[PDB]
């Protein structure tokens, strides 16, 4: 990792308790947490991957129980070119949540950023709480990329961040 074209800085935003911290350690490491437990703070990990033979640095972050402390959750926000939203399928107020979420990033976050949805924990499929379809129009309706994935058995975490990744391309 001696050189990088480009370093993209995304942020992950949902509601506690979805898979938000999961999905930047799947991604980045492989790995997962089983612990329920929420650490409060901020923090972020790296991912290089190829889009059309160009190196690109992800810099994924990560927060909770910050909401209150505004230059921490600025410094958040700050340079993010990437957002991902995150909902747990099995959970519908994580999900009417998004709205809030999709909100915070209009007047926190710059104009330009590229914003995909995620359900997260779709191995609950059992315990589903929110159809498919119905997300997928929502994130088409406010121009939001969509992928149900889980972090757990790591089905679509890949996906979902490299298509992030190429959007942001795409536009920078
Ligand atoms: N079944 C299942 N559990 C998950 C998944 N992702 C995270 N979890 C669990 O859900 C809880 C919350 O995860 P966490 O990553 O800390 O959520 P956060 O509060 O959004 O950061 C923890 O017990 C995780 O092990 C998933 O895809 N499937
Ligand atoms: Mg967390």
């Amino acid at each position: 990792g001696y050189d990088y074209d480009y370093l993209f800085k995304i942020v992950l935003i949902g509601d506690s308790g979805v898979g938000k911290s999961n999905l930047l350690s799947r991604f980045t490491t492989d790995e997962f947490n089983i612990e329920s437990k929420s650490t409060i703070g901020v923090e972020f990990a790296t991912r290089t991957i190829e889009v059309e033979n160009k190196k690109i640095k992800a810099q994924i972050w990560d927060t909770a129980g910050l909401e209150r402390y505004r230059a921490i959750t600025s410094a958040y926000y700050r340079g993010a070119v990437g957002a991902l939203i995150v909902y747990d399928i099995s959970k519908s107020s994580s999900y009417e949540n998004c709205n809030h979420w999709l909100t915070e990033l209009r007047e926190n976050a710059d104009d330009n950023v590229a914003v995909g949805l995620i359900g997260n924990k779709s191995d609950l499929a059992h315990l589903r709480a929110v159809p498919t379809d119905e997300a997928k129009n929502f994130a088409m309706e406010n121009q939001m990329l969509f992928t149900e994935t889980s972090a757990l058995n790591s089905d679509n975490v890949d996906k979902a961040f490299r298509e992030l990744i190429v959007a942001i391309f795409q536009m920078v």
